[PDB]
């Protein structure tokens, strides 16, 4: 049979796909959409591929601008593969520590160079991690901190209202509310 990795990874199935668009910010956080291969393993309603999140954005009167993506365990998807052309930029977020500042700073320049060039629109910076969760909700509350003054309570409850599901990881949390501004 074919040679390709195809698990669902842990706990995937049971978050809400995409959150709602983050008002005052051009942010939106969701899982990862998981390619045609992984399909065998879920249900029709558990499906949640690169096609339903473009589907997605739509019903939310919304449209995706650049989509980062932190994740590294599999292949869940090709950006070349995406129905929509959508720039990309994939940011390895390994492992469970607090990202790390080089990750912190590729994500702001990936954010700052898509604003600075749509200055006319409203299109979105879509994130997502596996979840769409704890890497995602760190690094768009990180941002909001330390670019646009955002206290890190209220960065982590809009992130959280939006999201659909609250930021779990408490070291990254506690990095927010109490660590440095990068
Ligand atoms: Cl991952």
């Amino acid at each position: 049979g074919p040679l390709g990795s195809n698990h669902i990874p842990e706990r995937w199935k049971d978050y809400l796909p995409v959150g709602q668009r983050m008002p005052g910010t051009r942010f939106i956080a969701f899982k990862v959409p998981l390619q045609k291969s992984f399909e065998k393993k879920l249900a029709p309603e558990e499906c949640f591929s690169p096609l339903d999140l473009f589907n997605k954005i739509r019903e939310q009167n919304e449209e995706l601008g650049l989509i980062i993506d932190l994740t590294y365990t599999q292949r869940y998807y090709k950006p070349e593969d995406l129905p929509e052309t959508v720039p990309y930029l994939k940011i390895f977020t390994v492992g469970h520590q607090v990202p790390d500042d080089e990750t912190i700073f590729k994500f702001k320049h990936a954010v700052n160079g898509f604003l600075k060039e749509n200055k006319d629109n409203d299109k979105l910076i879509g994130v997502h991690s596996t979840h769409g969760l704890n890497r995602t909700g760190y690094l768009i509350c990180r941002y909001l901190i330390d670019v646009e003054g955002v206290r890190p309570d209220d960065a982590i409850e809009l992130f959280n209202r939006c999201r659909g599901h609250c930021l779990e990881r408490q070291n990254y949390i506690e990095d927010l509310q109490n660590g440095p501004i990068r």
